[PDB]
Parts: structure tokens; C-alpha cells; sequence
């Protein structure tokens, strides 16, 4: 129901942007003959593979991929580096009283007394499933029973093992506590390997933890001097591990000396072992004690608890409870977690005097913190009486250990979890779990690029594997936060992510390797993917020209399947090198890897973290110039760098996580051919006039698309969809109070959609109209005197103009082509090229646009 959009352009810019297409020979669409007929302005290599695999030799580092050529181990033996490592090993143990102590507790594990039998299974078959309860040792244990069984029989040299983790923080915290447990810290016998951090294990004798994404990178030269493969946690139906999966079984096929071992949490493991040809399962097993299980009935009634003023299963309730009890569960809306219950079933644990940790299952970090801050407004539940420990994936390695730590006496420690706790660690003392019985799950939607962080039903099978949790010390008590008549309706299993996750990553993996096409290795999948997200995925790939018209790789697909990051925000990389601002599309791909570096509490930003935004009104802009100064704040050295971050509310390892991202990839791009100097970081302003910045923001649009939107008034926006949504409280463009923002332009650009109650834009900057026909503009319909752009939004623009900023893009897109091919064009400064790209830089000024962000509005 929007007027059109007046675009201020100055007869200058309209005949230059005229000039720059003429000169160029550049097609464009005429205006039309009559109105109510418009235009749109819009207008090959040669076609199944396998990984190879071999197996470890002495001159080979399995890890760097290389040979050893300097020192010893160049030309050692296998024998002589064998006996070097047992011997090593055998004098350690007699020396280190504090490591005999640590192998006695290794020696108690339940998986212990199947060490023989693990050992005989993996030495006569290719493959083997070992599955048990959480908290036996498979995790822990395994990896090592291996590696000692070849350091013992004198063969260290032919082992080197590969254990794939679902998740980054399973894959760093297993490898410092297997570390832990061999008396080193990662970097001898053990390492890890995630996206954008990794400490390498020595070349021989070693076991490297690794998410399965790692993996799949770095099997482009195959699967090279590796003699076992464990795939952990495959229960748990990671979209990259039932990848992984298929890949490996392929490898097993034509390589069946290699070794792989698959193990489970105690679930049906049957589908595995049928696809890994009716493989072996090793069962393991120990103590278990009963536990009590309650539901959301049985909480209200035992705490007398009372609560303030899908069809509803609070609604239903059996007659053999008190009618307090039916009234009171009656009024508990079934989206919300009970905080107020949980403190009263806390309280309610005290009065049956046997001591224990409590487990708390909640869904996300949200609602951890929201239960934390409630916990410490009541003085009795104070340090004198009470650890409460949070643990989620973002909370730093320091804190994440203390939940293992033991308490003072009359100490009650409370671990407020996500599902981590629920099959990954095993925290021992546990005699009681709180289950909110719900999951977290990223569902999108790429009819509308939705992001919904959902909160949804757990299965049956979390519920058990949650209560199983109180049952490994004494016998428990499981608090289940749903009725009697929820449980009854859910599942009995999650959806598989392969059924609900987009393919695109995925289907450049299956390219990079030349595994096929991508509809015929995901059809040899366990549980194949849905037809309409093989068709998406395709769909995406070509758009971007990741893929040609034949659906083979083209240089740019290639270059994108190297780069750990969203295709999209990779393209975007690759334009910012051709503008010579490559450093900051770096820093802004990195940043969309980890949380923000803003410390905010979830209200919104301050002066201080505004201050960082400029004139802009851009949370982008502001990210950017948090980097420069931090970097700068560095200089002076760590206490001058923690003191920067501790003064301006900043999140210090956020920060360096994302340099060290930032590095990584502008190390993909030199070794893809692109050259060191448009990579150069840059300083900018943030309030004076600045080009480089202005292209950053233009090539942001580009990354981010299709999230555009139109601000109204105060904090409502309308979306692509037509539809109204909310400015997300954390932006620096939502107002601080009463007083409103005067946008020079209603346009904003953003990271993500977001599902809540609302429509949300989080992460927004402002661009122009010029930014959002050049770089923010799928389809373009003009009628001579107004332009309709993808359906939902109309600019009162000359049609030639319009005409030559589609041009322009149309003209950026085959240069991108062209530099993929030979990215060392970009030095050349071929004149050409420079006249079109010096014209983008012209229409990414406000100034293109009537705009000064130095004079207010
Ligand atoms: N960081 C740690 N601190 C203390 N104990 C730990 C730590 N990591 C693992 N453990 C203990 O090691 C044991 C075995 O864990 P794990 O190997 O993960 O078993 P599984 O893989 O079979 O679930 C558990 O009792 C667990 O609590
Ligand atoms: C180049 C140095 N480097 N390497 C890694 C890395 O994760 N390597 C890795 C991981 C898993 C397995 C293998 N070996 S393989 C292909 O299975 O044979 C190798 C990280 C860094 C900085
Ligand atoms: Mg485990």
C-alpha cells in the first residue's frame, strides 16, 4: 500500500551512467511503447568416483598432508620410531605418579572390560558398530585402546586415527581430555581440528579430532596415510555424518584394509548395520539404577505449585489427581518453559536429603540465562548453598570443565544444559534431571529465506536417554515439563537434519570430490534427502554460477567449495578482491561464523557500542569498526588488549576467533591465485566521506540477498513478502528510547530474517536505492516513469538510469566469471573493466543517491 519511492539522481550521474554503458557496448532493455505493457530490464566442461585411500608410512605427516623431510623421522624406520614411542611411553608411566592415578580411574570405565573383544572385532573387519549407554568410555577410550594396542605390540608407526564429532565443541574438549588422560596437552599424541582453529598431532602414533566438515575439506588428495576412521555419535543424525557415512562406504568397498568404526548411544542401530553390509556390533555395557520418572501432573501436585493469571495437552488430565492440580497445570501455556515450577521443584529436592547434582534440559542459550538471572534474584539459592553452572557451546572451554568439578558439602551444583548433556558428556554426581522436553532446531525456509530457531517437541527417545542421565550414580528422579497427554503425542524420533537442512554446501562437497552428480550420491544416502531440497540446492548452485548450464564445477564453484562459509558470503569475497577491499568482505564473512562481539545482555546497545556505527546506520559498519580498533588496541599487548575489550563491553575471544577466520580465508584466496594487495587491511572512517567503505556496503547487499527491507516508522519494517516485521532490539537503527532515527534512506540490508512471536531483521544497514537496484535486485520491471522491483517494492526512477545499474550488474557478473579463470586479472587493471567498476564505485556514494550522512536529517 506504499507511495513509490522517490530516487533523487543528479543529470550528471543519469548521463554518466548513460555514457559508462555506451561505451561498454552494453545491452539494455528501451522503455516501453505504452504503460500498462512492462519490461523487465533483466535479460561448459564434459559430464561416480571414490576417495582414494592409503595407509601410514614413516616419511608421511598425515595432517599437514606432506612429507617429512627434515630430521630424523625423514628417514627412520617404522621399527625405529616404533620401539622410540613404546619406550617413551613405558618410562612416562613409570615415572608419573599422578598418571598412574589418572589410568586407574581409565581402568573402572564400563567400556574397560571390552577392550579385548573391541580390539579382535576392528583387527577382522572393515567396519564395526560399537554401541552402548552414555558414559561408558566409547568417546574417551576407544581411540586410545587402538593407538596402546599398536604402541604395546610394537607398531606404533602404523597408526593414525581419525575421530569425527558432530560438533566444534566436542571435537576440541574430547582432544584436551584424552590429552588430559595421556598426560600432555594437545600437540603430541593428540589434536584437534575445527573450522577456523586447529593444533595438529605429531605425525606418528596419533589420533586427530576433527568435525566432519574438516574432514570432507581436506579429501580432495584422499584420505592419505590414515589406518582407522571412528565416526562418533552417529545417533545423533548430523546432516554431515550420514554424508561422511556414504562416502565411507564407498571407501570400504574398493580399500578394505582400511579400518572404520562407527559408535552409537542405545538406539535401534540396525539401518547402519544393514548399509555397512551387515557389519559386527559390539555391545557395551555397566551399572544402571532405576529412575523415578514424573511428569508435569506429578510436579504441580508434590510442590503445591500454583502459577500466575497443537491442541493444548495441559487441557487433559487424569482424575486420580487433585483439582488444583488439573486447575493449576490448566493454566501453563505449553510454549513457554515453567521457570517458577523448576525453582520450586529445586526447593522440592532439598527435603528428600540425598545428596546429587541437578541436570536442567533447556532448549537454547536464551532461556539458560533467563533461568540463571531468575535463580540469583532469590538469595537462597546463593553461593552458600548453591553452584548453578550454565553449558552451551558458547560459553568459554574454562567454564565448560567446571560442571565436572566436584562441590563443597551442603553444595547443591545445578547444570542449566542444552542436549550437549543429553548423549556427548556424561557430568557424574547427576541424581536428578529437570526436562523441559524440548529441542532447539535452525529450520529455514528458502520460499521467504526464513530463519526460525524453533523450539519444538523433543522424542520419546530424548525423553529416555534425558532420565537415563540421573541413572548412572544411585537411583534418580527424572522431572519431565510436559503432561502426561504431551508425551503421548510426540514422536518417537527427530526428523533426521538430511530431511531439513539446505543441500548447497553438501552438493560442493560431492563436485570438489567428483563424486558424481549430487541427485545420484544423495539417493545412496542411509535416509535420502527430500526431491524438493536436491532441486533447491541445484537451483542455488547455478544462480550463483557455481555450476555451469551441464551442472559440472566452474572455476568459481571450485573456489567456493574451498572457502568454509556460505557460498553467497564467498562470491561476495571474490567481488570485494576485485574491488581492492577483499580484508573487510573477509572480516564481514568471518563475523558471520561466531556470536556477536557486542557484550549487550539481550536490551539494547548503549552509547559506547553505537558510537562504533558512525554516521552509517549500519550494525555491519559498527562490526567493522570494533576490528580496527581492537586491532589497534593490540598493539600495546595483552593486558592493553583485555583492558580495550573490558572498557568497551567486548566479547575479547569472539574477537580473536574471527581475526583468526579472517586469515584463514584471505589464505584460501592467495592460494587460489588471488593477489596479496587487494587483500591489504584498510583504514576507513566511519563518518567522513569513504569509498571503500561504500563499496563494503554495497557488496553486502549482494551477500545478504533477498533480506532487504523498508522501514515505516519507529521500529516496523516491511519485508520482501510484503508482510511487517520488527527492527531487532540489538541493532544500532533500533532507537535507544522515545526519540526517532531520521534514515536518509528507508532501505536496510540484513544477516537474517528471523521467527519469533514477530518478524525480526537482525544485523541491518542502511543502503540506497542505487545499492538496491545494483546488488539487492533479483527482477526489475519498469513502465517509463516507475520500477517494480521483486514484486514488493516501487521507485519513482528514469528508466535509463534503472536500465544501466542492471547493466552494470549484468557486466560485474561476467567479470567475476573471467577472474575465476585467471584471478591474477585482477592486478592488471585492464582499463575496460576499471571504467565499469569505477562506475559501481560512483553509485555506491550517498552522495549518487542526494544523500550526506555528515549533515542530520
Ligand atoms: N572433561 C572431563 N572431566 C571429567 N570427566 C570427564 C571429562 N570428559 C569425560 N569425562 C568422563 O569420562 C567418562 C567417559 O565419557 P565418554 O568417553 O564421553 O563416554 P561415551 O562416549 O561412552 O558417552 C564419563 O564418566 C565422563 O564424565
Ligand atoms: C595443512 C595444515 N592443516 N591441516 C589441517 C587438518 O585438519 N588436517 C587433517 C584433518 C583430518 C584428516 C587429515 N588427514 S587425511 C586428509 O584424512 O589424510 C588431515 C588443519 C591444518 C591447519
Ligand atoms: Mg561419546
Amino acid at each position: 500500500t506504499v507511495e513509490p519511492y522517490k530516487v533523487n539522481l543528479s543529470q550528471d550521474l543519469e548521463h554518466q551512467l548513460q555514457n559508462v554503458i555506451q561505451e561498454l557496448n552494453l545491452e539494455i532493455v528501451p522503455p516501453p511503447e505504452d504503460p500498462f505493457l512492462p519490461v523487465v530490464l533483466n535479460l561448459p566442461s564434459q559430464r561416480i568416483g571414490v576417495v582414494p585411500w592409503s595407509p601410514p608410512q614413516s616419511n608421511w605427516n598425515p595432517w599437514t598432508s606432506s612429507n617429512i623431510d627434515e630430521g630424523p623421522l625423514a628417514y627412520a624406520t617404522p621399527e625405529q620410531i616404533s620401539m622410540d614411542l613404546k619406550n617413551e611411553l613405558m618410562y612416562q608411566l613409570e615415572q608419573d605418579h599422578d598418571l598412574q592415578a589418572i589410568l586407574q580411574e581409565r581402568e573402572l570405565l564400563p567400556v574397560k572390560k571390552f577392550e579385548s573383544e573391541i580390539l579382535e572385532a576392528i583387527s577382522q573387519n572393515s567396519v564395526i558398530i560399537i554401541r552402548g549407554a552414555t558414559g561408558c568410555g566409547k568417546t574417551t577410550q576407544v581411540p586410545q585402546f587402538i593407538l596402546d594396542d599398536f604402541i604395546q605390540n610394537d607398531r606404533a608407526a602404523e597408526c593414525n586415527i581419525v575421530v569425527t564429532q558432530p560438533r566444534r565443541i566436542s571435537a576440541v574438549s574430547v582432544a584436551e581430555r584424552v590429552a588430559y588422560e595421556r598426560g600432555e596437552e594437545p600437540g603430541k599424541s593428540c589434536g584437534y581440528s575445527v573450522r577456523f582453529e586447529s593444533v595438529l598431532p605429531r605425525p606418528h602414533a596419533s589420533i586427530m579430532f576433527c568435525t566432519v566438515g574438516v574432514l570432507l575439506r581436506k579429501l580432495e588428495a584422499g584420505i592419505r596415510g590414515i589406518s582407522h576412521v571412528i565416526v562418533d555419535e552417529i545417533h545423533e543424525r548430523d546432516i554431515n555424518t550420514d554424508f561422511l557415512l556414504v562416502v565411507l562406504r564407498d571407501v570400504v568397498q574398493a580399500y578394505p584394509e582400511v579400518r572404520i568404526v562407527l559408535m552409537s548411544a542405545t538406539i535401534d542401530t540396525s539401518m547402519f548395520c544393514e548399509y555397512f553390509f551387515n557389519c559386527p556390533i559390539i555391545e557395551v555395557y555397566g551399572r544402571t539404577y532405576p529412575v523415578q520418572e514424573y511428569f508435569l501432573e506429578d510436579c504441580i501436585q508434590m510442590t503445591h505449585f500454583v502459577p500466575p493469571p497443537d491442541a493444548n495437552c495441559n487441557l487433559i488430565c487424569g482424575d486420580e489427581y487433585g483439582p488444583e492440580t488439573r486447575m493449576s497445570m490448566a493454566q501453563l501455556n505449553e510454549k513457554e518453559t515453567p521457570f517458577e515450577l523448576i525453582e520450586a521443584l529445586l526447593k522440592y529436592i532439598e527435603t528428600l536429603n540425598v545428596p546429587g547434582a541437578v541436570l536442567v534440559f533447556l532448549p537454547g542459550w536464551n532461556l539458560i540465562y533467563t533461568m540463571q538471572k531468575h535463580l540469583e534474584m532469590n538469595p537462597h539459592f546463593g553461593s552458600h548453598r548453591y553452584q548453578i553452572l550454565p553449558l552451551h557451546s558458547q560459553i568459554p572451554r574454562e567454564e565448560q570443565r567446571k560442571v565436572f568439578d566436584p562441590v563443597p558439602s551442603g553444595v547443591t551444583k545445578v547444570i542449566l544444559s542444552t542436549n550437549i548433556a543429553e548423549t556427548s558428556i556424561t557430568i557424574n554426581d547427576v541424581v536428578y534431571v529437570i526436562d523441559s522436553c524440548k529441542q532447539k532446531v535452525k529450520l529455514f525456509t528458502a520460499h521467504n529465506n526464513m530463519t526460525n530457531y524453533a523450539t519444538v517437541w523433543a522424542s520419546k527417545t530424548n525423553l529416555e536417554q534425558r532420565k537415563g542421565r540421573a541413572g548412572r550414580v544411585r537411583p534418580g528422579f527424572c522431572f519431565h515439563l510436559c503432561s502426561r497427554a504431551r508425551f503421548e503425542r510426540l514422536e518417537t524420533h527427530m526428523t533426521p537434519e538430511m530431511f531439513r537442512t539446505p543441500l548447497h554446501e553438501i552438493a560442493l562437497s560431492i563436485k570438489l570430490l567428483r563424486l558424481g552428480g549430487i541427485g545420484q550420491f544423495l539417493a545412496k544416502a542411509i535416509e535420502p534427502p527430500p526431491l524438493d531440497a536436491v532441486i533447491e540446492a541445484e537451483h542455488t548452485l547455478r544462480e550463483l554460477d557455481a555450476l555451469d548450464a551441464n551442472d559440472e564445477l566452474t572455476p568459481l564453484g571450485r573456489i567456493l567449495a574451498k572457502l568454509p562459509i556460505e557460498p553467497r558470503f564467498g562470491k561476495m569475497m571474490i567481488m570485494g578482491c576485485i574491488f581492492y577491499v577483499g580484508d573487510a568482505v573477509c572480516t564481514i564473512s568471518a563475523a558471520t561464523c561466531f556470536p556477536e562481539p557486542f557484550i549487550s545482555e539481550g536490551k539494547r546497545l548503549g552509547y559506547v557500542h553505537r558510537n562504533f556505527a558512525g554516521n552509517r546506520f549500519s550494525d555491519h559498519v559498527a562490526l567493522l569498526s570494533v576490528f580496527q580498533a581492537w586491532d589497534d588496541a593490540r598493539m600495546g599487548g595483552e593486558e592493553a588488549e583485555i583492558r580495550f575489550c573490558e572498557h568497551k563491553r567486548l566479547n575479547m575471544a569472539t574477537l580473536r576467533m574471527t581475526w583468526e577466520a579472517k586469515v584463514q580465508l584471505k589464505e584460501i584466496l592467495i592460494n587460489s591465485g588471488f593477489p596479496e594487495d587487494c587483500l591489504l587491511t584498510q583504514v576507513f572512517t566511519n563518518t567522513g566521506p569513504d569509498n571503500n567503505l561504500d563499496v563494503v556496503i554495497s557488496l553486502l547487499a549482494f551477500g545478504v540477498y533477498p533480506n532487504v527491507c523498508y522501514h515505516k516508522e519507529k521500529r516496523k519494517i516491511l519485508t520482501t513478502e510484503g508482510r511487517n516485521a520488527l527492527i531487532h532490539k540489538s541493532s544500532v537503527n533500533c532507537p535507544f528510547s522515545s526519540q526517532d532515527m531520521k534514515y536518509p534512506s528507508p532501505f536496510f540490508v540484513f544477516g537474517e530474517k528471523i521467527r519469533t512471536r514477530a518478524i525480526s531483521a537482525k544485523g541491518m544497514t542502511l543502503v540506497t536505492p542505487l545499492q538496491l537496484l545494483l546488488f539487492a535486485s533479483k527482477k526489475v520491471q519498469s513502465d517509463g516513469q516507475i520500477v517494480l522491483v521483486d514484486d514488493w517494492i516501487r521507485l519513482q526512477i528514469s528508466h535509463e538510469a534503472a536500465a544501466c545499474i542492471t547493466a552494470l550488474r549484468a557486466a560485474m557478473e561476467a567479470l567475476v566469471v573471467e577472474v575465476t579463470k585467471q584471478p591474477n586479472i585482477i592486478s592488471q587493471l585492464d582499463p575496460v573493466n576499471e571504467h565499469m567498476l569505477n562506475m559501481i564505485r560512483q553509485i555506491s556514494r550517498p552522495s549518487a543517491a542526494g544523500i550526506n550522512l555528515m549533515i542530520d536529517y
